[PDB]
């Protein structure tokens, strides 16, 4: 779980949304696995505007922030899941780290601010759905 709190916006995983996130929709991305909800209180997180491919994500399952380098958002072929059906997940960066299911919504951040989220993994893998493109979250 987790979700980035920027301005009046929440934004967190698509498949972990909430009745709530949808009824305060703003927009959602099947293919990026990211939905972004209305909030009334101001955020308190930045975004990173930048082409770092470092940074330090935090993992619920090691309750743990590690160092990671990570590919440049892509197209990757993710595997039928609970949530999907498979396909290909675009603007996804990969990593190697731990991760497990429930450590989607760890945030990756890099010494500009906020780059994205947790959003798939496998054996000794992490991918992140970046959010560095999307500039109105700062607007
Ligand atoms: C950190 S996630 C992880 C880690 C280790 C091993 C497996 C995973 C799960 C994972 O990669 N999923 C893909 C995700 C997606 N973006 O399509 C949806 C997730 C779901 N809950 O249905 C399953
Ligand atoms: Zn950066």
């Amino acid at each position: 779980s987790g979700a980035i709190y920027v301005g009046n916006y929440r934004v967190v995983n698509r498949h972990l949304a909430t009745h709530n996130d949808w009824a305060n929709l703003v927009w959602e991305d099947s293919s990026r696995d990211l939905l972004v909800s209305s909030t009334t209180a101001q955020g308190c997180d930045t975004i990173a505007r930048c082409d770092c491919q470092t940074g330090v994500y935090y993992c619920s399952s090691r309750r743990k922030h590690y160092p990671v380098s990570f590919s440049k958002p892509s197209l990757i072929f993710v595997e039928a899941s609970e949530y999907y059906p498979a396909r290909y997940q675009s603007h996804l960066m990969l990593a190697v780290g731990h991760s497990e299911p429930g450590d989607c919504g760890g945030i990756l951040r890099c010494q500009h601010g906020v780059v994205g989220i947790v959003s798939t993994g496998g054996n000794g893998l992490v991918g992140f759905a970046d959010v560095r493109d999307l500039l109105w979250l700062d607007e």
